[PDB]
C-alpha cells in the first residue's frame, strides 16, 4: 500500500537525482507520478508514453486534490514546504507512494523545515553523502554556506555552498 | 576519523543489536568501547586491557571517562536530554559515536532529541520490525497498548506493538 | 511473498548476528523460524537434504554458513518458490578471495544481498571487506576463528 | 584509499542512473572520472579531467586510466576481463564502481559479475517495479523475444523487469 519515504543529506549528494530515479522506475512499471518542486528559479534535468505531471509551486494546498489522480508523488526540496507533513500523510494514508527529497539540516545544521519532523512518520529514511569540497578525501555530510547571510533561506548552489565532512565543516577559513 | 552514526526504528526492530553488532566488531580490531545505557544504575571499568559499560539518567554522569575510549555507543538515546551536545563534543574529539533510538513515540512524535540530532549524523539507518498485528508487512511505527498518557513508560512486548501504516489506525 | 535474502562480507563482520536479529524479528511477530547451522526449530546439518521436508512446516529458514552447503541454490530456490522467507548468512569469498560454495552462484537469486563490513584487523583505522588466513594451510574448508584468520581492508590484505 | 564497488540488479532498476549520481559526487569534489561504457561493433574515446569511452574489452584503455582517479564502467559484465582490471586498479588506489546486471534473462550468472564480488569493498542491488504486476518489487529480468542467445543488446521492447512469481507467469 500507501507509504512515505524520505532522501536526505547535505547537498550535492545527488538527492533529487535519486528521487527522479525511483521516478523512472515507477514509470516503467506504468506507474503514474506527480513531480512536485519548490518555487526556485534553478536549471532541471519528457520522456515517456504514461501518465506524468509536474508541478512548481510555493505551498501543497496550491495543487487542491491534484494528487488523489497519481500513484506515486515525488516532492524534491521538501525542507521548503511548510506543509509538508499532514500533506505527505494524508496522501500516504489515502494508499500514495510518498517520496521526499530534501536537505535535513541547514548550513548552521538546524533541522530545516519541517523534514526532521517527518522522520518518525516515514517507512524508510535515505541518507546520502557527498564528496568533501575542502579536503576532496572524506564523504560529506554536512553543507557549510561560503557567503556571509544570516537568513536560512537562501537559494543557490555551488557559488555560495560547499559540502563538507565533520572536521572541515569548523575549519575557520 | 569521528562521526555520529543513528540507529533508528520503531520498537522490535532489533536496533539495540545492530548497536552491539557494530560495537563487537570494533572490539575484535582491539578498538575500546564504552556502552552507555539508560535508567538509573552502575558504572565498570574492568577487562581493561593493554595487549566499559555504563547506565545512567544524564551523559554529563559520565564527566570525562569518555575520553579514554574510541568508540561510543549510546543505548536508547531518546531519553538523554544532553545527546546532541554531548555526542558532537565527542565526535569532535575524534571519537565514534553511535546511537540506537526511536525517532519517534507512540504518537509518533519526535521522541527527545533524536529527530534534532538527525543533521548531525554522517549515518542513519532506520530499521524496521515485522507488524505484530497483521504478520505480513513490514512495520515502521510503534502503538502503545495500555492506557498511558505519558510520554515516559518503560517497557516491552506487554505493553507496545510494532506496527505497519494501516495497522497503526486499525 | 517468498524470497532469498544474503548477508555476506568477510569473517568479523556479523553477519551471523544479522542473520538472528532478522530471526528474531520475524519471531516477535509469531512466525515460524527454522535455523540451519553447518515456533522456533535449530538443525546442524553437512547437506540441506538431510532436513528432508521439515521447513515445509516454516514461515522462514535461516541458513548460517551457507557456503558450506553444496546444495544451496535448488534448496533455497525451492523452498523460495514455495513461498518462504529463506535468508542466509555466508563468507562471499574466501582467504585467496575466490567465490566461497555456491554463495556467488546464488546471487543472482537473491531478492536482497547486503554485504556488511569488519574493521581491520591490521591498521585498525579503515573498514575490512576482506579476510586473511594467519596459518599457512592451503586447504580451502578450514573451520575456525580468530587464531586462524584476521578481517582486513584492500591495502592491508 | 583504492577500492571497488558494484551496483548490481535487474533491467530498470536505474544502476546506471546511481553510477552516474556517484560520477557527479566526485566531479564536484575536483575528482577526474573516466566513465567506461561497452560496444561491440564500434570503438570510441574522449578527452578533455573528465573522459569517456566506449569499448569491447577494457585491455583497449590501456594506461589511460592510470591518470584518473575514479573509474566508472557500465554495463560491466559484458567484459570478459573486469576482476584482474578492477583490482589492478583498485590496487593502484583507485576508485573503481560498476554498474551491472547480476544475472542474465535465465538467472544464470552474467559474465564475471558474481565472480567480482569477493573482491568488491561495497555491493548495492537494486531493485525495478515489476512490471507484469505493477504492485511489487523487482529484481529479475525476464526476456519478451524469442532469441537463445545471452547477449543481445537492448531495451523495454525486449525486456521486462519481475518480481518472483511473476517471472515464472
Ligand atoms: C514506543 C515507546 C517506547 N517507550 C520506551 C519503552 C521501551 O522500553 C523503550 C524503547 O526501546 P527499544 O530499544 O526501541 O525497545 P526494543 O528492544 O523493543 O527495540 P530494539 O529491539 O530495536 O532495541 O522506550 C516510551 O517511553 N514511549 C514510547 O512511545
Ligand atoms: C575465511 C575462511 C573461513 N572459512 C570457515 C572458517 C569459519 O568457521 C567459517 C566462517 O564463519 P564466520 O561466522 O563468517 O566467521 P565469524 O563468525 O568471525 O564472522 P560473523 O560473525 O560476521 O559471521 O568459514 C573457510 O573454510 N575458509 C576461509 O577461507
Ligand atoms: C537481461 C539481459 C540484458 N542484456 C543486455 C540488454 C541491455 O542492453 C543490458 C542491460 O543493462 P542495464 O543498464 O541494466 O539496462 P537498463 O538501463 O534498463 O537498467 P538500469 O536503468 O538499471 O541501468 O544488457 C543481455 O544481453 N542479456 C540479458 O539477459
Ligand atoms: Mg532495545
Ligand atoms: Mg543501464
Ligand atoms: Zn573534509
Ligand atoms: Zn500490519
Ligand atoms: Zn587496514
Ligand atoms: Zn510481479
Amino acid at each position: 500500500r500507501g507509504r512515505i519515504e524520505l532522501i536526505i543529506g547535505p547537498m550535492f549528494a545527488g538527492k533529487t537525482t535519486e528521487l527522479m530515479r525511483r521516478v523512472k522506475r515507477e514509470i516503467h512499471a506504468r506507474r503514474s507520478c506527480f513531480v512536485i518542486k519548490y518555487s526556485k528559479d534553478t536549471r532541471y534535468d519528457h520522456d515517456q508514453l504514461m501518465l506524468r505531471a509536474q508541478a512548481a509551486v510555493s505551498q501543497l494546498t496550491e495543487v487542491r486534490d491534484t494528487w488523489k489522480r497519481f500513484d506515486v508523488l515525488a516532492i524534491d526540496e521538501g525542507q521548503f514546504f511548510s506543509d509538508l507533513v499532514d500533506f505527505c500523510n494524508t496522501a500516504a494514508d489515502a494508499g500514495k507512494v510518498v517520496m521526499v527529497s530534501a536537505l535535513d539540516g541547514d548550513y548552521r545544521r538546524k533541522p530545516f523545515g519541517q523534514i526532521c519532523e517527518l522522520v518518525p512518520y516515514c517507512e524508510a529514511v535515505d541518507k546520502l553523502t557527498a564528496v568533501c569540497m575542502m579536503c576532496h578525501e572524506q564523504p560529506a555530510c554536512f553543507t557549510r554556506r561560503t557567503v556571509n547571510v544570516e537568513q536560512q533561506e537562501l537559494i543557490g548552489g555551488a557559488d555560495m555552498y560547499i559540502a563538507t565532512c565533520r572536521e572541515c565543516y569548523s575549519k575557520q577559513q
